[PDB]
């Protein structure tokens, strides 16, 4: 059992995702009003592909007053209070100098845990941490922040969200 869903962008046709809000079935793309130069948030098939056939592309234009202003924040992400979880994800980056934060957080946007300021590369890597429910929630959020100005000029993929029981 997976916590999350469409971990994988499987779930999703390929093609430039035109509704950042609901587009992307089990995630939410919104960028923040401070960025004045769009992101473009593309889910890609590729040969590649970590798992299955598709990717999110994610290609940093401009950034804005916080690095969550670009994002891929999975939900809804159901878990149980107590429990520890393993977070693992795939990433790579067209230029090896992209940044990534992967968190979870509640719908308060306090966090579990996180990876934070991560380097990326050109080569598929796999990032994991693992963290503990520690509040009464049973419906989370898993934030993935992309708005680092290091960013500006490269494309990150990422694939196969995956946040399992430990
Ligand atoms: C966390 O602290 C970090 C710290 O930033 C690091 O520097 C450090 O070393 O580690 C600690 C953790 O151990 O910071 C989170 C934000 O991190 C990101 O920005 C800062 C930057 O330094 C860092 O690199 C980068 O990863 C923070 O979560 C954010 O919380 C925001 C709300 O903040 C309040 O409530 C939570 C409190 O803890 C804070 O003190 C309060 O100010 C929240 O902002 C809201 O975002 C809305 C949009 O949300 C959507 O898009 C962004 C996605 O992240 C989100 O999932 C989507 O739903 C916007 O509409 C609101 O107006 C805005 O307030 C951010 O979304 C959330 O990521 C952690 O709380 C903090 O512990
Ligand atoms: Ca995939």
């Amino acid at each position: 059992l997976v916590a999350n869903i469409n971990g994988g962008f499987e779930s999703t046709p390929a093609g430039v995702v035109t509704d950042l809000a609901e587009g992307v079935e089990g995630w939410d793309l919104n960028v923040g009003s401070s960025v004045t130069n769009p992101p473009v948030f593309e889910v890609l098939e590729t040969s590649d592909a970590p798992e299955g056939n598709k990717v999110l592309a994610v290609t940093v234009n401009g950034v804005g007053n916080n690095p969550f202003n670009i994002q891929a924040t999975a939900l809804p992400v159901n878990v149980r209070p107590g429990v520890t979880y393993t977070y693992t994800i795939r990433a790579r980056a067209e230029q090896d100098g992209a940044v990534v934060s992967f968190t979870v957080g509640n719908q308060s946007f306090d966090e579990y845990g996180r990876l934070h300021h991560q380097q990326i590369t050109t080569e598929w890597q796999p990032f994991t941490f693992e963290f503990t429910v520690s509040d009464q929630e049973t419906v989370i959020r898993a934030p993935i922040h992309f708005g680092y100005a290091a960013n500006v000029g490269n494309t990150i993929y990422i694939d196969g969200l995956a946040i399992v029981d430990l």
